[PDB]
C-alpha cells in the first residue's frame, strides 16, 4: 500500500501533463535558438559562447508544474589569465564555492581581457558579471512576435524572462552566468549570505543527473521516480521549503551506491531509505555531495533550520498524509 | 516561351527536393550541435565563440543539390588590441580584403592575446589561424565517434573540410571558416587566389547581400531570388560557366534591381535576359563592382582565360538562351 500511495502521489501531484512539459521545454528551446542567432550579430566584443538550456525541465525531472528553466551564459576565460581557487583554500573556507582570480597581471596587464572590467579586488565578481550581462541586454517584442510568444522581462531580478507561450501558460527563464577553468564548472548564483558574495558556486547538476540517468538506463530503475516524488513532497510542503533538488538528488545517489536493486516494486523501500537517510544527514548537520564529498550540501542552512527540517520529517513518519496529501 | 522554359527549369533543375534538403540541413545542425558540446566540454577556455552554420543551404539559395555548407569559426578578438586596415589603404592595394593588425604591442606584450601566436610581422595571419584551428580543434575531434553517435558516415577530406553522408548517394560538404569581427566589419579566412596576398583576410559580403536580396523580394513578392537561383543552377550545371560565383551573380541582380522596379512573375524572362546581357558587359569591362561596396571588383580573382570563356559562352546563348536551360 505504500507503493500504491507513492505511485498515486506521483501520477496525481508529481507528474506534469505530458503536453505541458513538452510545450514548456519547446518554448524554451525556441527562445534559445532565436537568441543565439540574434546575439550573434549584436555582441562581437564579448568572450561568450552560445547560451544553453539547463535545469530539471530540460532533463525531465521537473515536478508539479513546468514553470522554470535556466539559460546558461558561458563566459570564455583563458587559462593563463585566470585560475579558480576552491573555497576551502580561501579564508571563506567554504567547499562548493570558488574564487576566480586574475592571474599574471605582470605578464598580461589589466585590460588584456574583456572581463577585466568585471574584476573587483583582483577577483572576477559573480555579481559584476551578472550586472554586466544584464545592462548589455535585445528586442523582446520582436523575438516574441517571431515565435508568437509573449515575453516580458522582470523589473528588479532583471535577469529573468516571463514567457507566455500558451494563452494561460507561462514559464520563467533566468539567465545564469557561468565559467569553466579546467574541469571545474562554476555558476553565478550567490551564496545565501552577503559576505560570501564574491564566490562562484560549483555546479554539480549536469554530472549528477547524468549519473542518475545512466543508472536508471542500465536496469530500468526507479531512482528518478523516487527523486521526483521526493521533490514533489518538498515542493508542496512549506515546512520543507528549504530542501533543494540538489540535496534530494544526492540523497538518492548515496543510496544508489548502497543499493544495486531499484526495480519498480522496490520503490516503497527505497523511498523509506531515502527518507530515513535525509533525516540522518539532517541530524549530522552534513549532507556530502556524492560526486564531491568535501562539499556539504547543507552549508547554507542555519542549525535551527536544519533542526526544523528533521523535526518536520520525524513528525511526518506518524502523519504520512501530510507528505502524501494532494 | 523563354518564360515557360525558365519557370520549368527552376522546378525541374534548380529546386532541391524537400527530403534531400531537410536531411542535409539536419545533418548540418546535428554536427554543429555536437561540436558546440565538444567545444564546451573540451576547449572551454579557447577564445572562440561557438561555431555556427552559414551559407546558401541555410538561406534557401542553394540549388540543384544540397552539397555544401560552412561552419563559421568566430575568433574572439579584444577590440582594444586589434584593428583592421582596408586593403586599398595598403601598399598591396587590394580592395575587399583587410589586414588585421596587432595594436598597442608596447603596453600589452605578445601573449596578452591567445591570437598573438598567429601574428606574423605584426599582422594576424589568416593561414596561421586556420592552421591553429585545425590542430587544436579539428584534429582533436573523434569523427568516427560523432558519426556513430549521429548515425552518419563522416569522412574528413581539402584541409578544413568534412564529408557527411546523409543519404545513400548524397553527401554534404562542411568546411570550417575562421572569421574575425572588428567593430562592424566581418572578415573571413578565405585566401585571395594569389599567394602573395595571403596575409589578407577577406571581407564578408554574403550576409548583407543576401539580406538585401531578401528584403527587396519581401517588399513586392518579386522574382529576383528566383532569377538568381536559375542563374546559379545554370552555372553549376554548365562547366564553361563554373567560374562564376553566387556572389558575382547576386550582384548582377542587385545592380539590375536598382535599374528595374518591376519584377512581377511575368517579368522573369526579361530580367533574366537583362542579367545575361549585364554579365557580358561586366566581363568585357573586366569589372563587376560590389553593389554594397563599390570599390571592390568581384571579378578581380578571375583569370584572363576564365573571363574569356565566360564571355564567349554567354554571348553564344544570347541568340538562343534556351540552350542554358538544361
Amino acid at each position: 500500500s505504500l507503493q500504491e500511495k507513492l505511485l498515486s502521489y506521483y501520477r496525481n501531484r508529481a507528474a506534469i501533463p505530458a503536453g505541458e512539459q513538452a510545450r514548456a521545454k519547446q518554448a524554451a528551446v525556441d527562445i534559445c535558438a532565436e537568441l543565439r542567432s540574434f546575439l550573434r550579430a549584436k555582441l562581437p566584443d564579448m568572450p561568450l559562447r552560445d547560451m544553453y538550456l539547463s535545469g530539471s525541465l530540460y532533463d525531465d525531472l521537473q515536478v508539479v508544474t513546468a514553470d522554470h528553466i535556466q539559460l546558461i551564459v558561458p563566459l570564455v576565460l583563458e587559462q593563463n589569465l585566470w585560475s579558480c581557487i576552491p573555497g576551502e583554500d580561501t579564508i571563506m573556507n567554504v567547499p562548493g564555492f570558488f574564487l576566480v582570480r586574475r592571474e599574471n597581471p605582470e605578464y598580461f596587464p589589466r585590460g588584456s581581457s574583456y572581463w577585466d572590467r568585471c574584476v573587483v579586488g583582483g577577483y572576477l565578481s559573480p555579481k559584476t558579471v551578472a550586472d554586466t550581462f544584464e545592462k548589455v541586454v535585445i528586442n523582446w517584442p520582436a523575438i516574441g512576435s517571431l515565435l508568437d510568444y509573449v515575453i516580458r522581462p522582470a523589473p528588479p531580478e532583471a535577469l529573468t524572462l516571463e514567457v507566455q507561450y500558451e494563452k494561460d501558460k507561462h514559464l520563467v527563464i533566468d539567465f545564469l552566468p557561468s565559467v569553466t577553468l579546467g574541469d571545474t564548472v562554476l555558476v553565478a548564483r550567490p551564496h545565501r549570505l552577503a559576505q560570501y558574495d564574491n564566490l562562484w558556486r560549483l555546479s554539480l547538476r549536469p554530472a549528477e543527473t547524468a549519473r542518475l540517468r545512466a543508472l536508471d538506463q542500465a536496469d530500468s530503475g526507479c531512482r528518478s521516480l523516487c527523486l521526483k516524488i521526493l521533490k514533489a513532497i518538498c515542493k508542496s510542503t512549506p515546512a520543507l521549503g528549504h530542501l533543494t533538488a540538489s540535496q534530494l538528488t544526492n540523497v538518492i545517489l548515496h543510496l544508489a551506491q548502497e543499493e544495486a536493486d531499484w526495480s519498480p516494486d522496490m520503490l516503497a523501500d527505497r523511498f523509506l531509505q531515502a527518507l530515513r537517510g535525509l533525516i540522518s544527514y539532517l541530524e549530522a548537520g552534513v549532507l556530502p555531495s556524492a560526486l564531491n564529498p568535501k562539499v556539504n550540501l547543507f552549508a547554507e542552512l542555519t542549525p535551527q533550520e536544519i533542526d526544523e527540517l528533521g523535526y518536520t520529517l520525524y513528525c511526518s513518519l506518524s502523519e504520512p498524509e501530510v507528505l502524501l496529501q494532494t
